[PDB]
RNA sequence: AAAAAA
């Protein structure tokens, strides 16, 4: 059960990117974002909807477009670890591109992918910052697409238990 | 004591914006950094000159200049040396995780979490200063914002030499 | 490579 969890900023060309860090791909996408209005999915809408057979997903942190302040942050990042544990598969630890979004935001993805664990965190650098999923092909052909294996991780197996208190 | 630890990217100014995060600033910077030649430490180093009793360093990922591999086999262990190192003994370190890119941030992320931080956080600056009296005018003007991430106990790891 | 992948 592969999945991938992505943060996501401005940027939506992230995610097909990070869909592409494994050959095999993804059996689940699930994104992560604050809702400010600049936040785009029409390239993952027509992207993901061309992988009819991936289970894919926009999760926002409802009411916060712009994390400005340590409130902000931490119900950011509340509802993150949240989102996480729902969507982290139960026999299998998760994949996690902390790509996307301001600095805070792939911070807190990496201390959450080491309280509950992850198959690998990575990052994806591209030389020329593909807008659009017939560049990222290109870029990929090329090997402009360079991917940073930054590390698995265990986890605690008592923090993925939290799980059982969320619905 | 008193220690702000820091990774910086291409934009030295988070560094003097980072130690604005408090009106009594602190007694030690320490900026971590890779080796490429787009960082400039000119507006670091004049700052700091001007601030005599405060221990300022600029410590360099010496032969790494982008990080594009598995952090590059290479960045990670120097950043987790250099924080032990610069870390006080007998406190916990402040950390600025604002500069480089998102690897850098979430790998001292990581470190704090491992050896402990007082306080974790962010700078965002509404027009990006890019010298001291930019800054200062935007500081007149509320125009940079600190995110506090969280405390970090970290464990026994800062018992390392 | 700080308000959003080098």
């Amino acid at each position: 059960s592969r999945v991938l969890l992505c943060s996501a900023g401005h940027s939506s060309m992230v995610v097909p990117e990070a869909f592409h860090a494994v050959p095999e791909g993804f059996e689940e996408v699930h994104v992560f974002t604050t809702d400010s209005e600049k936040f785009n999915p029409v390239v993952l809408n027509d992207f993901f909807h061309s992988l009819p057979n991936v289970r894919f997903s926009i999760t926002k942190c409802h009411g916060l477009a712009d994390i400005l302040n340590e409130r902000d942050f931490e119900f950011y990042q509340e509802m993150l670890w949240q989102w996480y544990l729902t969507k982290m598969p139960d026999n299998e630890l998760p994949y996690v591109c902390l790509s996307g979004g301001i600095k805070s935001m792939s911070a807190s993805l990496q201390k959450a992918a080491t309280l509950f664990g992850a198959q690998s965190v990575f990052h994806v650098l591209a030389d020329n910052n593909p807008r659009n999923i017939e560049e990222m092909f290109d870029a990929l052909q090329k090997g402009q697409i360079h991917f940073i294996e930054m590390g698995y991780e265990p986890g605690w197996a008592a923090l993925r238990r939290l799980k059982k208190i969320l619905p």
